[PDB]
């Protein structure tokens, strides 16, 4: 380690200090952080994309929160929110409770497929109907982020018993997980209705498509959003679908999946089940990889900072947690309950900001740059070569931005892919193409009305990367785009400018 | 990374982990495992070394405890234990509590802390065991307790006492260590140390003085000089008991060059680079200073405590599992139990589970990037020794043997195969038990002691045989043997053999 | 070495040879190509320079030679031909023979040579035009003659001559070079040196100063105070004429780091290197000097004369060719014809053959392995140009373009694009001429010369234009543009751009 | 170049100056070095190899030069010298002429298939009856290593009429060359007779078979071997076959022949023929090249020394050619008429060696091992392991020789495929082991009566290789060699020793 230490020679002395965070972060959108004040908050702090977990809320509250994060966009014309829709899919959940929350280890626990009957510390209810004949004496039925362990000892005509092997006090429609086992579909009808009358409806940006298992499942929701382009004119919309890995099918299928999707979401608490503990991180760090080398946006969506959700800092084992993710190659990270139902969403997201960026400097970027250029064969298309080009230059003159004007975020995401130490600006006209790119690591946006004179929006771009700490006067940036005429011909070229 | 993603690929099918883990184990022996019995339980759970912390206990116990651990030693002749001393050093801790039981801070709560250590503290006021604390702290300063678990800010500063604003909601036990801003008021090895070192570690033939605070190399001079004038328990012959340097503060780091090079070992723990180092900067200086020892051929520790939730639990959580296996892949030759071993509910549990993890981070290890990476670090030419260590592990990959066998008077040729970091475990066959125990922090290393290792391939012969026993390799699998010819071989030479296990 | 193979699997196949030299080639001007029409014939077959070798000819030959080439320079516009001036330095010449005729020396003859240069010489008794020979000479002395091809040992010293015992069969001509024991008895740069670089290098604006026998960079630094003090022809501005220092012996071989930074080329030609290098350690010396000038970014020319043969037949042997194939390989920028053009039966045969074996060699580069090489020898940051010159190979390869034009009023992009030895031919697009002539020795380098090169999309559209009239691009092919832009870029900037071929 | 610079750094000092040549060579024999006292006088000077052109001699005279060889090799019990038998095969001859030598650009010359006819400046004969039809008009015939180059005018019924393109007075049964057309075997009658009634009779160590085309030539020439026992107590001999690729037939076909082979042969003068001159070096360099990684020894057939045919000294061009045949990674040399018919046979050889010597402190070895390091798919057999580790070792102690105790050769040939720094010398009891070994870069060989004390043969070993002045006292050496019994088991080792 090189860089690592270059760090630690940095530690050891008095002088400025300067990071500047590339790593995306999603903010799980909730009660703790639903108003339009709270939304503005989080963007300071560093918010990429707003999540909206369709497993909680209602119709009423979807589209107020949507109607909040817009607000608070609008609010902060500088920063650009992607909102990313995560599909509640074939996930099961416990019933609800008689009044508050109820378990000794050792005990036995009723499960019940009448999920309209308010459960106890002895009898609970189950959303799955089909849960008896789906399990076997000895399977082990994991709940609440696989937090209270159980044993199944019976198996009923319409129930289950399950021995205890935790003491825990938690409940109230939680998580459940059957390792092995699940007649669901991974698009019900909800997940379908969700997609078109929400996602593709209020123009949405992401798709978390939950419990994805094969190229099948991708290809399936890819059919969903080309036949539904009522609210888009009759233009499929370009909404990005990220295929989330929760279980060992996924896992075994990873290759397709991910080339079928647009990014992928991978957490170490859904991967628990099947998956030994002590095996988890093996399967992470090789999707993680794997993503690096393909050129997809990878989100670690474990749960990191879970101790913020009641306190104001986190622990030094969490930091650690985040900066491994952030060198494993992640390109965004996620806050669930630190944002959205905790004491201090914006504290939560400032500590993930701060330390992604500590861990940003300890990447050998030369080893990583040379590592995912030797992986894709010659030739290539012109923009992948400008695109390695932006990134050789920016390092070899030592600037500090690459800037680049597009009409796709093609050329955005081609660069994000090569992994550079500079923040990527990509100056479009289209909003959709800016929030697009929200989950590509070190993808800053500019939205303009026109792209058409490209030694303005370069001057307008060095100006308000100025005015964002991003670059001083004098400093190198990298300016790249395509010229439609008298180039000669069309073409695309790579500028080295000085930040005037 | 490709090792990865073998990983991956045999998680996905039917087959039975084939691993057996390399990285050492030190155990912290206290109440919850003193007995013979217990010792034994972490012995076969995968106890490399013993931790005795002379922060705790008394003249009696650390007697009795090393008594215990030598005679559970001699209930297990093919596993061998090294012993380690932890210095108190310049610590500054809480004064005992009423009766016991953990008090509960609520942040936002003011605390009083007093310099009468004869106070039995309540959840309002707790006492110092350091006379000079008000003298030494400003208003604002932040006084962190309990590995850094309970961070205060400093209201007032009185005669012989100062007041604290809580700054976090947490229930904290007995004799804690307190940590105050700047870069120890303290001797490094003060009249405790000198004597602890002398009329214990030396005194009853111990194997590794773990050296608390180390600032520079005139530290680990000073503990080398205490060694080599003190020979009166060794015949006259200066003692090769080990010195592991702990950095646990912004000094350590600073100097840590100079330290890593006077010292055996090192060993660091996140819970003491608290303050002066910013949380989110830990993990830089820690990954470093790994990194560093990796190059350097030092065997290095994390000693941070990594399973907290085992004191009281069965099971640990997927983060301490995702951040033991960060540890391994960061480069530790070792890791360490404290409180899950200590003073824990489920000592034998805690260990199993450390042992487990290491051995499935291990997998996820790129070998030949590690060796290429280590081999063109060292100057050419070389000594023989390290020449020969670099054949074994060559030819291990090259043929896919199981085992490297080292036979040694010294284990120089064992240190040496460590630090190439071989996917095969090293056996250092050996007559001399302190050059075995000695050898219990070197990643990978297990020893077999003999009474002679004059006849070579007898010394091989029972080695394949007793790795056997311990299922590390099977028949007709390949092992390379390595040792010295002392004459007609011609003169003396240093040799490598590629046999096969029958 | 996988591009060689690649060659090897083309030689197997029905297609066919699609490749352009880059390699660039020196022609030596004299009696066999002196007249207009041969000049644009040398041209044709791919003449880079015109050497004026002023150790031969008269102020009045030399004055014509150099009408005729800018003559038949201007009858090929597309062509760009560089103009080298060879210094006489402080060589020693055999004297004239009997009414001309080459003497046919037999193995075993004596010898004499006399220091009366105003005599004709025949089989027994020839001159020499250093009258300090015998005063500068012990018995038992080797003695070369014509480049080092007849070999002689000293019998005896005179007053004025000395007597030689012949140790080869061999046909020499008159007023040929001779090489003496010692690591040069006469100044480098002498009064007819200092001269023919003002009144005739400078005088009339010449593109290369060929310093004979340079020995350290003192000598090199003496030419440039020469240059920088002479601007009576230029203006007042000191000329931008380009130094290439010849290594001739090997006090230059000792000196040759502080040589190669001083100079702003190399030139070596195993025939000088004679004496005092063993003839068996030539190409050590050759292969270094080449590689380090590779790294340093500095044309060196192998200045060998390697189709001897070609002076009198029609068809050169494969011995001559593979000799040519590796100067190529060695890293050579540049190739030199002496003998073959100057004064011989087929200079058109020679230049196309020299042509033809460079193409060839060029193919067997692995181009990946070169670029890495040169790439990681350059240290981090760079200047914005080296920067665009190292994108503009890298864009080139990523998308297989099959050129890279350059915008320049320098030619310093150009010059650093050669050093980093790109695949594609490099045209260097200027309105100054004598930035496009003194390009003419750096490998691949072509040269577009233009009225003004304002409007860049112009010259990118004429350049390509041209290109495609010299065979070296199709219509759909990618080409790297690159140039600065002055204003509203925003400000000043430079770019690279991959535009496509119509 | 790294190593090329250190030798220039050494050029240019006052010094002691130690280097010792690894390149073997080849000396063809004939009249100029026929008798004991020559033979005696190439061994000094570095023959690896006798050569018998079976071209050339007759029965008597091979059967003489063959005691003369054995003879020599009695008289210098300290060097091993193998022996070639190099085929005829498919080749085509001039005739006799009338008295001596005859031919000027622009000529015509008849060439007749009756070869009982005295051949004039006019009319020459040809041994090949079917040259006029495989021939067509404008076909080029090159005569005398294509010194004589002809186009074909006229096709008649038993003659071709050629216009000479060269003016050249050379003559005398000198071989032709019939580019891109030739109806004889590979091994004909008397080929299969030289290979079992003189190669296998009197037990050579190498047939070096002319004009191989295929793998199938090669297999032939191995069927012959196993078939033909009677000379060998009926196991089939150990003799070496060496593929001359002498044709666009064989370079086409290389990969499948150098795979058959147990080591290949190539001359610039015959791949002359219908490869263009100006890409020879081409199929030259890639064909030494393969040979390197697949662990096949390489010859440099090239007569590269022409000039000392007739001259004591040899041109600064010749010297540069042998050099880029060893940097190129011949693993053997080959002199010609320098032997053969030459006025300084000593000379011409001394001179080869002194080149080679010169040529190979050039050879950037670190990365010549780790380029073929890295060809070989792990796992590997223990011999090869082992091979590995006696190179890194002597390396990075620096060793100046690695000592083999061998029955088979197998481990010699395994380090000489890893291109050590280091002699290599392998110690056997078989002397055909010890010859076989001749072509094998680096490897010197020490016959001894046994090999069953270890500990004694590296001793004798070491003393002998201290009497050929190629190791000193307290310098290092790697000693390879395999255990029987009591290792435990039986097992290979290498040993880091010291000279006494
Ligand atoms: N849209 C929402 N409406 C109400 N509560 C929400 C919403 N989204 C999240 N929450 C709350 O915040 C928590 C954040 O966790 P998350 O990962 O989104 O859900 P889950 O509990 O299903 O894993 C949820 O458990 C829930 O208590
Ligand atoms: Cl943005
Ligand atoms: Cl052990
Ligand atoms: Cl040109
Ligand atoms: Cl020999
Ligand atoms: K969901
Ligand atoms: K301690
Ligand atoms: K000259
Ligand atoms: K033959
Ligand atoms: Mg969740
Ligand atoms: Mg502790
Ligand atoms: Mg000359
Ligand atoms: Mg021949």
């Amino acid at each position: 380690g090189k860089a690592t230490c270059l760090g630690m020679d940095k530690i050891c002395s008095p002088l400025n200090d300067v990071t500047q965070r590339k790593t995306q972060i999603i903010c799980t959108i909730g009660p703790s952080c639903n108003n339009v004040e709270s939304l503005i908050g989080l963007i300071d702090k560093g918010m990429s994309v707003a999540r909206l977990n369709f497993s909680h809320g209602d119709h009423e509250s979807h589209f107020k929160t949507l109607q909040n994060i817009r607000e608070a966009a609008k609010a902060r014309p500088h920063s650009t929110v992607g909102i990313m829709l995560d599909t509640k899919g074939p996930e099961i959940r416990t019933g609800m409770l008689e009044g508050g929350k109820p378990l000794k280890a050792g005990q036995t626990l009723k499960i019940t497929t009448d999920y309209s009957m308010l459960g106890n510390s002895e009898c609970i209810s189950c959303s799955y109907s089909l849960l008896p004949k789906s399990v076997q004496i000895g399977s082990t039925v994991l709940i609440a982020d696989g937090s209270l362990s159980t044993q199944v000892l019976e198996i009923g005509d319409d129930f289950i018993v399950c021995k205890v092997l935790n003491s825990v006090t938690i409940g109230e429609r939680k998580n459940m997980n059957l390792p092995g086992c699940v007649h669901l579909p991974i698009i019900g009808d909800k997940d379908r209705h969700d997609i078109v009358d929400f996602a593709l409806k209020y123009n949405l940006d992401f798709i978390a498509l939950s419990f994805v298992q094969n190229g099948a499942d991708v290809q399936l929701c890819r059919q969903i959003i080309s036949e539904n382009t009522q609210y888009s004119n009759g233009i499929p919309s370009s909404i990005k679908i990220i295929s989330k890995i929760e279980n060992l099918e996924g896992v075994i299928n990873f290759d397709s999946i991910c080339s079928e999707s647009d990014g992928i979401m991978v957490a170490r608490g859904d991967l628990g089940m099947e998956i030994p503990p002590e095996k988890i991180f093996v399967a992470q760090k090789c999707m993680i990889s794997k993503c690096n080398v393909a050129g997809k946006p990878v989100v670690t969506a474990t749960q990191m900072l879970e101790s913020m959700i009641k306190s104001n800092r986190p622990t030094r084992a969490e930091m650690t947690d985040v900066a491994n993710a952030v060198l494993d190659g992640s390109d965004c990270v996620m806050l669930s309950g630190e944002t959205a139902n905790g004491a201090f969403p914006f504290d939560a997201v400032n500590v993930m900001s701060r330390v992604c960026a500590q861990a940003e400097t300890c990447i050998d970027y030369p080893v990583l740059y040379h590592a995912i250029h030797s992986s894709v064969p010659k030739p290539v298309a012109v923009p992948e070569a400008i695109a390695c080009s932006a990134v050789e230059s920016a390092h070899d003159v030592n600037a500090k931005l690459i800037i680049t004007i597009t009409e796709t975020g093609n050329t955005a995401r081609l660069i994000s892919k090569y992994r550079p130490s500079q923040t990527i600006i990509a100056c479009t006209a289209k909003p959709e193409v800016a929030r697009g790119l929200k989950i590509a690591r070190g993808v800053k946006t500019y939205v303009l009305n026109s792209i058409h004179h490209s030694e303005v929006v370069i001057s307008n771009a060095l100006a308000l990367a100025k005015e964002e700490s991003l670059i001083e006067s004098g400093d190198f940036a990298i300016a790249v785009h395509g010229v439609k005429e008298s180039c000669p011909g069309s073409c695309n070229l790579m500028k080295i400018v000085r930040c005037p």
